[PDB]
């Protein structure tokens, strides 16, 4: 990645990143994983928090995961670029034209409410009151050498909130301030869950990079109503109480 930044860890624990020089852009997964544990026991000085970076150790069961996944499975694997391959429960949407098309858009999976209520009890003010408008699953492979490019998601029809959860397998999460010259590593364990919002989603750029990634890991991605889609906003009536209808609907999946 970018060799002149300062590289970061996060400290779950403590929720704020921890400047290492003992990690560095081409970092291995498992030395980052040890740095999560060393970082807990160093100083706050140089420390920077990312505002919207919450992360959940164990959102999910095993139980829910088994639930969660045979569902996804029996439902068709798509095509994607960077060696992913995707589920796409959500609108067809050109983001240069602002075009949105509601023809594939049938509904939302049957997992969505579990894991809607669940995200509301831990926070309900952070995760709470969550419209979903995409919920994508992502398949990514050591072998296929799947990875996704730093970037950040659109802001047109996607909202503040975005929400990734580490399915089969964890992965560390890349987030780079390109203006300020700052790289941090997320470690994102297995059955956990990832908010980026505020300065994570507009600030920082995000991807996962393939020496990351170990044997199969699926993450049920989630997105949430832009305002101007919502009520009292400019496209709502357009575009926005349509898919928030279409978002009301579960699609049986269990079967
Ligand atoms: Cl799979
Ligand atoms: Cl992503
Ligand atoms: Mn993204």
């Amino acid at each position: 990645k970018h060799v002149n930044y300062k590289v970061f860890i996060y400290d779950h624990i403590r929720q704020i990143a921890i400047p290492t020089t003992n990690l560095n852009s081409q970092s291995s997964l498992e030395d980052i994983i040890d740095e999560s544990t060393s970082c807990q026991s160093v100083s706050t000085d140089g420390s920077i928090e990312i505002d919207g970076l919450t992360l959940i150790h164990n959102f999910l069961s095993e139980s829910e995961e088994s639930k969660i996944l045979n569902m996804i499975d029996t439902v068709k694997w798509a095509k994607s670029k960077s060696g992913r391959r995707k589920q796409d429960y959500g609108p067809k949407v050109n983001f240069k034209h602002k075009k949105v098309k509601t023809d594939t858009f049938v509904g939302m999976p049957e997992y969505a409410d579990m894991l809607l209520n669940k995200m509301s009890e831990y926070d309900v003010k952070k995760l709470g009151n969550y419209q979903p408008f995409e919920m994508c699953n992502l398949e990514y492979e050591e072998v296929k050498k799947s990875a996704i490019e730093m970037h950040q998601d659109d802001m047109w029809i996607w909202g503040n909130r975005l929400i990734s959860i580490n399915l089969i397998n964890g992965s560390v999460m890349t987030l780079s301030n390109d203006n300020k010259s700052f790289l941090c590593y997320v470690h994102m364990p297995h059955r956990s869950l990832l908010c980026m919002a505020d300065e994570c989603r507009y600030d920082w750029k995000h991807g996962v990079l393939a020496h990351h990634i170990r044997g199969r890991r699926i993450a049920l991605t989630m997105r949430e109503a832009a305002k101007d889609f919502a009520e009292g906003g400019e496209l709502y009536e357009k575009y926005g109480a349509e898919l928030i209808r279409l978002g009301n609907i579960r699609v049986p999946l269990s079967k």
